């Protein structure tokens, strides 16, 4: 029976999103895509920050190596965000690279470093919709030479990202496909080949979508479902197996990071923006953050991003 609390201190969300632990300053970082907003939260000392900017925002990462700097994203633009961490404005923005200079109507959404800290991140179309809207997005990583290189293409919604604990696969989520993926990845070339299904949310009658991920110490998946008022534990080891289900209170959960001293503890951002042909009333519908206890299992601290 695993303990779902509601964090008091830190209010409601439009979209609350991009959960990142950082474990050496014991300190949770996260975005609101919509409201174009940074937001920290220091759970040992009741410490709630925000910062303001005026671009789409998806992810926010710290750079290694460099205190106080992050790598986020800012509409179609990779930057690097220099921030005290308690001003409700950036020092400054230094614009890295533009993913997709000549495609006006789309956005970056999802983004995580893989293991050995190479940014991965995709696009979808600002105006995507459920369950089927335009279809323009597709997976890139930075290299350390600032080069995006392209991995995958026709993404509807580029969501959640994870790679396994040997390095030899990775796991993605189109949320327009309602399935989660698997890949052969190279960490050598840092190639992705050989796609196939993982886990098909229509064979195991789970409702909505999945959104963000993240992955335990035992290997297992832990995927947000939007609309699903729940996260899910998927199996890796084997296709089609669903593990365990936990119910949160907020019908739309977005996404999933381990966090806490031992990190043993998952925090859950959501969504309070009401959309058409919702399954869900609006008074049900408000963007907490939730932290969810007694798992039984730790995950991994968030890498920084190399660049
Ligand atoms: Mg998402």
């Amino acid at each position: 029976g695993p303990v779902v609390e509601k964090i008091a201190e830190l209010g409601k969300y439009t979209v609350g999103e991009g959960p990142h632990w950082d474990h050496e300053t014991q300190t949770l970082y996260f975005v609101d895509t919509v409201e174009k907003t940074f937001h920290k939260y220091v759970p040992s000392q009741k410490k709630y920050t925000f910062c303001k900017v005026d671009k789409l925002v998806s992810f926010i990462i710290p750079l290694a190596g460099s205190p106080g700097r992050f790598v986020v994203s800012l509409e179609r633009e990779i930057a690097i965000l220099t921030w005290d961490g308690v001003s409700a404005a950036p020092t400054s923005i230094e614009a890295i690279v533009n993913v997709e200079p000549h495609i006006k109507n789309n956005r970056l959404n999802d983004g995580k470093a893989d293991p050995l800290g190479n940014l991965w991140t995709g696009t979808m179309a600002i105006d995507a919709g459920l369950p089927i809207g335009p279809v323009t997005g597709s997976l890139y990583h930075l290299g350390a030479d600032k080069k995006v290189k392209m991995h995958e293409s026709n993404i509807a919604i580029a969501n959640g990202l994870a790679w396994s604990n040997d390095l030899k696969k990775m796991y993605y989520i189109d949320s327009g496909k309602r399935r989660v993926d698997e890949y052969d990845y190279d960490a050598s070339t840092l190639s992705i080949s050989n796609q196939r299904p993982l886990f098909t949310f229509e064979k195991h009658e789970v409702p909505g979508y999945p959104d963000g991920q993240t992955i335990d110490e035992e290997g297992n998946l832990w995927v947000a479902v939007f609309q699903g008022q729940r996260i899910i534990k998927i199996s890796t080891q084997q296709p089609e197996v669903l593990l365990d289900t936990v119910k949160i209170p907020d019908p739309q959960v977005t996404s999933v990071a381990f966090g806490g001293p031992n990190l043993d503890e998952l925090y859950v951002t959501s969504a309070g923006l009401q959309l058409d042909d919702s399954s869900f009333d609006k008074s049900l519908v408000n963007g907490h953050v939730y932290r969810v206890t007694g798992l039984g299992v730790k995950g991994f601290a968030g890498v920084k991003v190399k660049l």
